[PDB]
């Protein structure tokens, strides 16, 4: 799985340990081993949410399966909770796009996961 | 909706007011309230279009509905017009990927839009 | 085609000529005319792969057609090979999301490709 967060929160406000925490929590939520989880945080962005520039985040989660109605609600609670606790971003200023990838459409290690 | 533009134009060349303009114009175009429009501009990027480093942009528009053949043509005229007028990017050096998202695949506010 | 690479490799480790090499090799691999190939490299990122901050890359290739099981395996060998040779990134620390775009969902030059 791959999780990306783009945010206007400044780099110095991203706490130590954040990428590991994301990795761990996503391994647990998706059921996939942590060795397969990739995470990416992009602070200091020029962004607005609903016409204002208070802290916000635009995110994506791509996974080979483990995407669906109930699962996505659970991921959103988890991820908004982490962004609120750690980055002080209000959950109503977070969007997360979920993408169920086919294995043949994910490249890795000179081939695909097919 | 979420609109992202990645460009090699320098940050100083992005007008004050640009995020607000995008917000307002996208609210009008999509028919969605401005409160739900998110915009993100990323200048100073290392990119090429057709092998050239002249000004260019790579963009995306994700929306729950309001995506289709005629709508996307209209969005493209609007958004290339704004990039031309405000960032001085030729329309033939812009790509915009349009994505019709299912509500169950968009997280927001500790849940999804489903 | 649009190819994006996000990496924790520093900017100074991205060799001169890399965008041009990507453009050329993607035009050949995809069959597409070089004029339609866009490339974007984003160094210095805060990212982890498998919990580890060793060099890694998170990438995407969007194309109107030319996406499929065998094609994507071929792209992955090409692109992981270039990332290994030029950026010193292990192929097993690269993910590439492949996306087959509908022509009606790609904006360019004030319109779409449909």
């Amino acid at each position: 799985p791959m999780f990306i967060v783009n945010t206007n929160v400044p780099r110095a406000s991203v706490p130590d340990g954040f990428l590991s925490e994301l990795t761990q929590q996503l391994a647990q939520a998706t059921g996939k081993p942590p060795q397969y989880i990739a995470v990416h945080v992009v602070p200091d962005q020029l962004m607005a949410f609903g016409g204002s520039s208070e802290p916000c985040a635009l995110c994506s989660l791509h996974s080979i399966g483990k995407i669906g109605g109930a699962q996505n609600r659970s991921y959103s609670k988890l991820l908004c909770g982490l962004l609120a606790e750690r980055l002080r971003i209000s959950p109503d200023r977070v969007y997360i796009n979920y993408h169920d990838m086919n294995a043949a459409n994910v490249g890795w290690n000179n081939s695909t996961f097919a």
